[PDB]
């Protein structure tokens, strides 16, 4: 018997969980075993390990009619809410208020998370994966190059331009060639984020090309005239070779290639992984050193870091109408918002991956020193998976180098990070319009954006037509449904 036991008699629940198009709940997972030991509730996987399309597997199950007790996975928010409104998933509101003290208190102190997951009928149909942490990407620059060229780190957009041209013109790698590529980035979409430097937004959240809220108004950044003026500068920079010619194609290994080759000297990427190149390249590129910098003041006079971590993920789990043990299940869910539950779901298994020290879960050196990334070690154990749980940033702090952490603290202290838009949940009516036109509009914008950057089309010559096409393709109907849903969810 454990102090955390949910039931006096061992309870086995059937769960369908398929996530990341490759994994399913594995009851042989060390964490799954520990979870059962601590709650007296065991999860039995009815999902198909061999299936390679998680979203599809969800549908075949839903159609199947024969439902399990619990359904979990990533990117299921939308489906949880729709199949919840037509009665397949049990509303959790009352269940939480009476049997989940930890979940209850969490929502109480994190109202924004609660709003974000509320279906249009006001019900809560799933417990979400709550991530921890605020800073996402940041700006990094070659300090050794600034060193050679004898320049100080840029404080505003003017100096930034000066510095990047220096990088391309004054041969910092000194191989007597003009082979330097100032801005590189493994995520092509980051090139559009550059418009931030001219007071224009490129997205309302960490998701690329997302809507944002401006004075209670749902808007799309790519449709604003601000974006037009920003793109003009971006296209000029591309024309001058300040931006990687292959920005749209290099992708994934851009850092290894460009940094390893000693060609690039500036990027916008995640703190942890980007800073590791300082160590992994000490050998191959002597003196190589990237430093995080506060975002240079933009033309409007402010420091902008548009990217941030979402406060809630569209992942989690729900209770089906067929679950004959709703209160035991909810108490079980609640365990994952309690410290002991947060411990195993974030750190793994005591004695194996961590140990309690000073009342804190502390990873073993073997775990931190391994070339295998901590996240992957945990996934293989059933930890850091898309069930409904409260993530603990301290697990991440432990494998983030001191230099990266200092950079992150600087961003938090600087208050440059803009709050992201957590999205809205739409009714059938609304969703119908969105699903019919959004994708078309989005791809259209992306194609024009790409052409504008590459100079394939002049922005000023095509802006009026671009605006015309946006209205013609449904932008306005999409926004109206977004606005309607927004007013209902955030203004009621
Ligand atoms: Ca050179």
């Amino acid at each position: 018997k454990e102090a955390t036991w949910v039931t006096d008699k061992p309870l086995t629940l059937k769960i369908h969980m398929h996530f990341r198009d490759k994994w399913v709940w594995d009851e042989n997972w060390p964490v799954a075993k520990e979870s059962f030991r601590l709650t007296n509730v065991k999860l039995q996987s009815v999902a198909n390990k061999a299936a390679t399309n998680s979203q599809e597997q969800f549908n075949l199950m839903m159609a199947s009619g024969d439902l399990p007790d619990v359904v979990g996975g990533d990117n299921l928010k939308d489906k949880f809410i729709q199949y919840g409104q037509e009665g397949a998933f049990v509303p959790l509101n009352k269940l939480i208020d009476q049997y989940a003290p930890h979940i209850k208190a969490f929502f109480k102190s994190h109202p924004e998370v609660e709003r974000a997951i509320k279906a249009p009928d006001g019900n809560i149909y799933f417990i979400p994966y709550v991530p921890d942490g605020v800073v996402a990407r940041g700006y990094f620059i070659r300090e050794d190059w600034l060193k050679k060229l004898n320049l100080k780190p840029p404080q505003n957009i003017d100096e930034l331009y000066t510095v990047l041209k220096a990088f391309k013109e004054k041969d910092p790698n000194g191989n007597g060639k003009a082979d330097e590529v100032p801005f590189i980035d493994r995520h092509p979409d980051e090139v559009f984020r550059l418009v931030n430097f001219w007071g224009a937004r490129s997205s309302g959240s960490d998701n690329y090309m997302d809507f944002y809220i401006d004075n209670g108004r749902v808007k799309h950044p790519w449709a604003e005239t601000a974006f037009r003026d920003g793109m003009k500068h971006v296209a000029q920079w591309y024309k001058e070779g300040l931006i990687d010619k292959e920005i749209f194609t290099r992708k994934a290994k851009a850092r290894e290639q460009m940094f390893g080759g000693n060609l690039g000297g500036f990027t916008h990427d995640w703190f942890a992984s980007t800073m590791t190149f300082n160590e992994g390249l000490a050998k191959t590129v002597p003196g190589f050193k990237l430093i995080p910098i506060a975002p240079p003041t933009n033309s409007k006079g402010q420091r902008w870091e548009e990217d941030s971590r979402q406060k809630v993920r569209p992942d989690g789990w729900a209770i089906t109408v067929k679950n004959k043990n709703p209160v035991e299940t909810i108490k079980f869910f609640d365990f994952y918002f309690s410290r002991p539950g947060r411990d195993i779901s974030n750190f793994g298994v005591p004695g194996v991956t961590y140990d309690i020290k000073n009342g804190k879960a502390v990873f073993k050196d073997s775990v931190l020193k391994s070339p295998q990334p901590v996240n992957n070690q945990l996934y293989d154990m059933g930890a850091q998976i898309p069930i409904g749980f409260w993530q603990d940033y301290d697990y991440e702090r432990q494998w983030t180098t001191p230099e990266a952490q200092a950079g992150i603290d600087m961003y938090v202290k600087g208050k440059y990070v803009m709050p992201g838009f957590e999205g809205v949940n739409m009714t059938r009516e609304e969703r119908a319009i969105y699903d019919k036109y959004w994708a078309d509009v989005r791809t259209y914008m992306y194609e024009m954006g790409q052409a504008w950057v590459m100079g394939t089309k002049d922005v000023d010559k095509t802006w009026d037509e671009y605006q015309r096409q946006l209205k013609l393709r449904g932008l306005y109907q999409v926004l109206q449904m977004m606005q309607q849903a927004y007013d209902r969810q955030y203004k009621n």
